[PDB]
This record gives C-alpha cells, sequence and structure tokens, in this order.
C-alpha cells in the first residue's frame, strides 16, 4: 500500500523543462568567459543550487577552461561568488516559474481523493522556496508538506529530505513511498531512500524542452529523445518510467501487486 | 554491507535486566488501588515513559480494574497525573540504573575498529538521558550519536528516531544499518525503519531477570525462558536472535552474504 508521494519540484511540478535555474547557470559562468553548454549546465540538477554550481566547476572541461584563464583552478572564493550572483538573477524571474505542469494538479487531487499523503523534497533552498509555493500555491498546488536541503544536513543525492517527509506525514516503512522525480538526483534520491522510484519524462530537465518544442518537434526526433530519458532513469535507478504525470496511478496499481 | 548499528538503551546497552522503571509503573498504580503484575508493567517497555504509562491504562486487564475501582476509565489527568509522580521517583534514582552491561563495550570497541557508526533510540525523555547518558559515559560507554522521543513526532514503535541517527551519522539505505534492542518495541522499531532488526536475550526487559537470577537459576529453567523471549522477540518481526552481545558480529558477518 502505498500511503504517500513524495514529489519533486522544478522539472516535476512546476516549471515545464526546469528553465528557471538554466539560463542562470550559463550567465555566471559566461562572464568569467568560461562558456557552458546547456547539457552540463543540466547534469547536476536536482541538487542544492549552490552545490550545483560548485559540481559544475568540477567538470574537467569547465575546469580545464577555467583554469585556462585565470590561470588557476575555482576556489571556495569563485563559487561563492558566482552562486550570490545566482541568488540576484534567480529571485527576480522566480515568481514566472512556478506554474503547475499541464496535468499534474488533476493528478494531485485524484491522490488526495484516495487519501495519499502529498509530499516534496527541492533543490532550491527555503528563502527560493517560500516565493515558489506562494506563487505555485496562487495557481492551484500546494502540497501537504515541504521540506528543503536547509531542513536537513544536505540535499540530493542524500535521502534525508524523504525521511523527513516521512516523519511529518506519518508514513513508513519507506517501501509504502513513492519519490517522484526528473532529474538524475531524483532516481538517486528515491532509491538512497528505499522507495519506489519514478520517473517523469515530457516536462523534465532531463528532457530540456519547452511545451511548444514537443508540440512542434517531430515525432520520430521527439521519441528518439524521450528513449534517451527513459534510459538515463532506468540507467540511474528508476523503478518505473512515465512519460507524464497521469501514469502515475499506473505505476502505484502495478506496485500493489 | 552493515554501516551503522544503533542500540537500545535500557536493558541492551545499560541497566541489567531493565529494572529502573519497574517498580515505578507498579508504584504508581498500586497507589491508586489498582496492582500491576511485572509482566504487564515490561510489556509496553520501550515506548516514551509517558507513553509507556498511557498504554498500561489501555490494557483490558488494568482498563477494568480501574473501571470497576474508580467508577470511570482513566482521564487524561489521570495519567498526567501518574507521570509527575514517575519523574519524581525515576529521577531520584535514575544514576544507579545506568551501567553498562558485561560484555557490551568489548563489541562496542570491535565494532569501531571495523570502522562501523553507533547510533543509540530510547524510551527516556531528553531530560532523563542527560543523567543515564552522563553516568553510562563514565563507566566506559558512550556512542557516536544519541536520539530520544523529544528530537522526532513520536518514539517507539516509530521508526524516526532512526531516520534521524540515519540523518546525522550519514548512513543510507536504512539497510545498511542493524538495529539491536532488548523488548518487543524495540524489534517493532527496528522492522518499521526497514533496517536488520536483533534482540538481545539475557539481560533484555523480556527475560526481566537480574544477573544473580540468571545465574542461580536452574539450567532448564532458564533456556526455558530464553526460549520464550527468543520466540517472542521472532515472533515480533526480529530477524535474529542472540543470547548475549558477543554474538553480534556473527551475525554481521552472516548477513553480509
Ligand atoms: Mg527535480
Ligand atoms: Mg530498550
Amino acid at each position: 500500500k502505498i500511503e504517500a508521494v513524495i514529489f519533486a519540484w522544478a522539472g516535476t511540478t512546476v516549471d515545464y523543462g526546469c528553465f528557471a535555474p538554466l539560463e542562470v547557470f550559463m550567465e555566471i559562468f559566461h562572464k568569467r568567459g568560461v562558456a557552458i553548454t546547456a547539457e552540463e549546465a543540466r547534469k547536476p540538477m536536482g541538487l542544492l543550487k549552490i552545490d550545483h554550481v560548485r559540481a559544475l566547476t568540477e567538470m574537467p572541461r569547465i575546469a580545464s577552461e577555467w583554469n585556462r584563464v585565470f590561470r588557476q583552478l575555482p576556489t571556495e572564493a569563485d563559487i561563492q561568488e558566482m552562486y550570490e550572483e545566482f541568488e540576484e538573477i534567480l529571485f527576480a524571474i522566480l515568481p514566472r516559474y512556478a506554474s503547475p505542469i499541464n496535468g499534474v494538479k488533476e493528478v494531485i487531487a485524484s491522490l488526495r481523493e484516495r487519501g495519499i499523503k502529498i509530499g516534496s523534497t527541492t533543490g532550491y533552498t527555503r528563502e527560493m522556496m517560500d516565493i515558489v509555493a506562494k506563487e505555485a500555491a496562487l495557481q492551484g498546488y500546494k502540497p501537504d508538506f515541504l521540506v528543503t536541503p536547509d531542513d536537513v544536513p544536505a540535499g540530493r543525492p542524500y535521502p534525508w529530505m524523504c525521511y523527513k517527509n516521512a516523519m511529518e506525514l506519518g508514513v513508513y516503512p519507506m517501501n509504502h513511498m513513492i519519490k517522484v522525480g526528473d532529474t538524475v538526483s531524483d532516481m538517486k534520491e528515491g532509491r538512497n531512500a528505499g522507495m519506489w522510484t519514478v520517473g517523469v519524462i515530457l516536462g523534465s530537465s532531463e528532457l530540456g524542452l519547452t511545451e511548444e518544442e514537443v508540440e512542434n518537434m517531430d515525432s520520430v526526433e521527439l521519441r528518439e529523445k524521450i528513449e534517451v530519458v527513459r534510459n538515463r532513469f532506468v540507467e540511474n535507478g528508476a523503478h518505473f518510467t512515465i512519460e507524464t504525470m497521469q501514469e502515475l496511478e499506473s505505476v502505484m496499481e502495478h506496485i500493489e501487486k
């Protein structure tokens, strides 16, 4: 019996394609002369934002570039400084990226009718979430609970946030819960937490497409990209893979057999 | 691979037989004119002390007698009042009941050598533990971390305290941990948290015997009582059972196969 579902935020319940942090990540590196790609920027998507900045400076390609510019490798000074700008730019546009993804709200309402608790974990800090959650609520979305990396010792891939969701929701064991996310770090979080782990494709950070791009893309090109994402989720721990949230119910019935 | 081991306190690491509260639970009920057996007083051993008093008032036999004497069932005020007396008494004698059980420390140090983190959960309040922990530490025992029901939404059998341990000790998943306890509620906490659950027999609250009573007892009767406890532990979800702590290391090695 699945008594609760723990949802990721960006790229899962709000912000189709997880675009809010994409250009911000590229913007902060572009200034130093180190231009990164959208694919690199998306690699550590899901982790706490500051950990994300560090992970980017850790990447060989980005590190080689940077060192070859400033004549040295990125120091904690360079990370703190970039994350600093990351916040200033993120906070201004943040209200525009809290729109509930197409059919998520009906799924949420369906889960509540059955008495299933609604939890959530995030990559955003508490300060950022006060903005995202308020705005999402205005648009018709509010989970039963929400935990950010600021509430526990560390964010994803650690299972700390999921354990806190269970605690405040009163649901145990962990296998009576489902984690649904859209990034590789979301899958690692669900598994390290010992819960049933589900990956969503359309609207995910891993796909990195806007709704329009999905609606207007050549069917064959789309399916190729969909399977690339499905395989990535699977290789990284996913018990299940769904194209949209509309299949969540089916994964639940399957698990309960 | 087992990364950490969570031990219960009274009855597992310290206070052989778990006598510290025994006579107190009996005292607070006899005063009201409702005599309770030692078996009844020990049945819910492990739960937060206040929850323990409430559990006793919920037991059919105890509830029935109270209804006979007072013409009503126990009131929250009654429980609140009994618990106040439970503290006044328990506090004055706590220090005497905080001494490590014979060979536990040996197993403890042998685990620290194998790079194993030691965590702990209790039924005692934060206030009570200050006393127990200070004294236990004076006699050679001090785990890496300790959690009480005061740190989480509820105590045993809920797995909250164990998740906290996992967070602070930085270990995951839960099955990379072993829960070592001596009560039924200790077994349910281990299973509810999704970890390897092990019951200690000699010196456990379930046995109820002291060291002298154990040694100065017939060899047929003892093995009879040990089997009663062993079956109880197992019947309640325990994966494995050990008579003394010197068998823990074997269970570990066994599991890592
Ligand atoms: Mg996400
Ligand atoms: Mg105990």
